[PDB]
C-alpha cells in the first residue's frame, strides 16, 4: 500500500531584470 | 494499492524585464 | 504500507537584477 | 510501516543584485 | 536672470504587501 | 529672464498587493 | 522673458492587486 | 544671478510588508 | 551672483516589515 | 558671490522589522 | 515502524550584492 | 520502532556583499 506526495514552487515575486524610476539629460 | 500525487508552481508575478518611470532631454 | 511527502519552495522576492530610483547629467 | 516527510526552503528575500539610489552629474 | 530645477522619485520597486510561496494543508 | 523645471517620478515596479504561488488542501 | 517646464509619472508597472499561481482542494 | 538645483530620492526597493516562503499543516 | 545645490536619498533597501521563510505544523 | 553645496543620505540597508528562518510545531 | 521527518531553510534576508544610497560628481 | 528528525538553517540576514551611503566628487 504505497503513497507519495510532492510540492514545489519557484521564483515568486523577485526582480531578475531593472527597475529604475527617472533619467533626464542634456543642456539648458 | 499505489497512489502518487505531484503539484508544482514557477515565475508568479517576477520581473525578468526592465520596469522605467521617466525619460527627458535635450537643449533648452 | 510506506508512505513519503516532500515540500519544496524558492526564489521568493529576492532582487537578483537592480533596482535603481533618479539618473539626471549635463550642462547647465 | 515506513513513513518519511521532507520540507525545504531557499532564496527568500536576499539581495543577490545592486538596489542604489541617487545618481547625479555634469558641469554646472 | 533667476533660474531654478528640482528632481524627485519616490518608492522604485518596495514590497508594501506580501510574497508568499507554498500553502498545504488537511488530513492525509 | 526667470526660468523654472520640476521632474517627478513614483510608485514604480512596487507590490501594493500580494503575488502567492501555490494553494493545496483536503482529505485524501 | 519667464519660462516654465514641468513633468510628472506615476503608477508604472505596479501590483496593486493580487497575483497567484494554482488552487487545489476536495478528498480524493 | 540666482541660481538653484534639487535632487530627492525615496523608498527605493525596501520591503514594508512581509515576504514569507513556505506554509504546511494538519493530521497525517 | 547666489548659488544653491541640494542631494537628498532616503530608505535604500532597508526591511521595516518581516522576511520568514518556512512555517509547518500539526499531528502526525 | 555665494555659493552652498547640501548632500544627505539616510536609512541605507539596515532591517527595522524581522528576519526569522524556520518555525516547526505540534505532536508527533 | 521506521518514521523520518527533516526540514531545511538557507539565505533569508541577506545582501550578497551592493546597497548604496546617492553618487554626485562634476565641476561646478 | 525506530524515529528520527532534523531541523536546520542557515544564511539568516548576514551582508555578504557591500552596503555603502554617500558617493560626492570632483572640481568645485
Amino acid at each position: 500500500h504505497h503513497q507519495k506526495l510532492v510540492f514545489f514552487a519557484e521564483d515568486v515575486g523577485s526582480n531578475k531584470g531593472a527597475i529604475i524610476g527617472l533619467m533626464v539629460g542634456g543642456v539648458v
